[PDB]
């Protein structure tokens, strides 16, 4: 996992199984009982208001401390600890070439002073205790500043590593999304088409749904509004089954794909109509007619039959486009369900390695969801259920010129210079800073005495934000802009704080450097 600079320094320089003592660049604090990097770190972050005698594992600490039998031993030991802490911080902060031997000298000096203490014990010490106390008090502010700096430093570095990973995941998220925003025409050329087996599988599933709805209509018998809604869904399925049946028929030869001219084509992608064997297409003076095979002479002088054959041709072309779009929807839905089963498995795994695989699969899956949503929009506009509008709210013909897509009974209401997707029957009222979605004809006078109507109207207005009627491509583009802008602000702040943190090290190291030289001299004079 992620290591901070401070942690990397501890492992590389302070806990080195290789030594030298001679002019080295590393030390091994395992020789002072410090076992691991976390323990070394804890030692370096020792609190100010208590002696440092609990920096080792508890058993080892008590083992070592039994030797600190008096005031002198305790005072000299604490001076050793603070002096050692200071040298190591100076090492990390300033990275001077001879920092390792500085540390070795401090350890060496303490040890032999402890030896000389014992030799003489084989007499007055109170003033030396007080002199050491002044040095500890002088170490207090200097070390604490270094500790605070390193703690802020580590926090910032971990924050930046987190942000950096998010930024990379952010870029890949939108790169995946954008690969899913092609138009209908292009989705076709790279459509791996819905196979006969998949067509049979969809027709079978829709048949099960239909029977379930039929049974439900029997349960809810008499409840007309429930039944009417159920009939609506059953009718919708019946139309989709009819569309799949055309594809089925074209595969079996019961129907045939033809181009604009009525000439046979092999692929659905080249088809403009799917016709029966008793039908044919005639082009006449630039106009196209779909008629009963062989009946041209019987209709060519009959304007009514000519109009009907022309209507039938246009309807047939229109229906096949509807069939193609639903077929792509079915195929993409199949692929999505397949992807989701893989994802759901991984996200629920008790193994985090599998949990992390799901991340990139989610982007692909969500991207697929967006391709599907776009296609549903294209199909709705195709079937005249919805229309496209540009940025100024003008109705446009092409998805490429569109910014919005809304239902035929919807409008783009212009309020604050902002467009709201509401019913043609509705409007928005502004009163005292508040906003109410109401019917036309309604006004403040009609709701001013009704808290529940005001609450509901205001509630209905704020729910509109979840119904952003932009095209999928516009949705992705604007969301990319927001997430990217906000992400960069966070990166900029963290990086800047990190810069501040680095710059503060200089005065902190200087304050320590001055102390170390002073203490070393004052230690020499208390002696050996």
């Amino acid at each position: 996992p992620f290591k901070t600079s401070f942690e990397k320094w501890i492992e590389s320089s302070l806990l080195d199984p290789q030594a030298k003592e001679d002019k080295g660049s590393t030390i091994n604090l395992g020789r002072e009982g410090l076992k691991n990097a976390s323990q070394v770190k804890k030692f370096l972050l020792s609190p100010a208001g208590k002696d440092v005698i609990a920096e080792l594992g508890a058993q080892m600490a008590l083992q070592r401390n039994i030797n600190l039998q008096n005031q002198q031993d305790r005072m000299e030991h604490e001076l050793f600890k603070r002096r050692l802490m200071a040298a190591l911080f100076l090492w990390y902060l300033s990275k001077k070439s001879h920092a390792a031997e500085k540390v070795k000298e401090i350890i060496r000096e303490y040890n032999e002073k402890a030896i000389k203490n014992a030799e003489k014990a084989s007499s007055s010490t109170s003033q030396a205790d007080k002199e050491i106390q002044k040095m500890l008090d002088e170490y207090e502010q200097a070390i604490k500043r270094a500790q605070e700096n390193i703690k802020k430093g580590e926090e910032l570095e971990k924050k930046l590593d987190k942000l950096e990973r998010q930024g990379k995941d952010l870029e890949d998220k939108y790169k995946t999304y954008e690969e899913n925003l092609e138009g209908f025409e292009k989705l076709l050329t790279d459509s791996e088409e819905l196979s006969l087996s998949e067509i049979n599988e969809k027709m079978k599933a829709f048949s099960k749904d239909s029977e379930k709805l039929t049974q439900l209509m029997e349960k809810h018998k008499g409840d007309e509004k429930t039944v009417q809604s159920l009939q609506r869904e059953h009718h919708d399925i019946k139309a989709k089954l009819a569309n799949l049946q055309v594809l089925h028929d074209a595969h079996t030869g019961k129907k045939s794909y033809v181009n604009e001219k009525g000439n046979p084509v092999s692929s659905l992608k080249d088809a403009h109509l799917a016709i029966n064997k008793d039908q044919e297409v005639v082009e006449h003076k630039g106009q196209f007619y779909l008629l009963q095979k062989g009946q041209w002479d019987a209709i060519k002088n009959d304007p009514a039959a000519l109009e009907k054959a022309q209507k039938d041709y246009s309807q047939s072309k229109h229906d096949l486009a509807t069939i193609k779009m639903e077929a792509l929807i079915h195929k993409l839905s199949l692929e999505m369900e397949k992807q989701l089963e893989t994802i759901n498995d991984l996200i629920m795994s008790t193994d985090p390695k599998e949990n992390e695989e799901a991340t990139k699969l989610l982007h692909k899956h969500n991207g697929l969801n967006l391709k599907l949503a776009n296609l549903q929009d294209m199909l709705a506009v195709h079937r005249k259920e919805k229309s496209f509008f540009n940025e100024k709210g003008e109705k446009v013909t092409s998805l490429n010129d569109a910014h919005y897509v809304i239902g035929k009974d919807q409008q783009l209401f212009n309020l604050g210079g902002k467009f709201y997707p509401i019913h043609k029957e509705q409007k928005i009222l502004e009163k005292d800073g508040k906003f109410y979605l109401l019917k036309q004809g309604e006004d403040w006078e009609s709701i001013k005495d009704s808290p529940e109507k005001q609450k509901k109207a205001e509630h209905d207005f704020h729910k509109l934000q979840y119904e952003t009627p932009m095209t999928v491509k516009k949705l992705v583009h604007h969301n990319k802009g927001l997430e990217t802008t906000i992400h960069k602000e966070r990166i900029e702040e963290t990086k800047q704080q990190l810069e501040d943190n680095g710059k503060e090290k200089i005065e902190i190291a200087n304050n320590i450097s001055k102390l170390q030289s002073t203490v070393g001299v004052a230690l020499n004079q208390l002696n050996q």
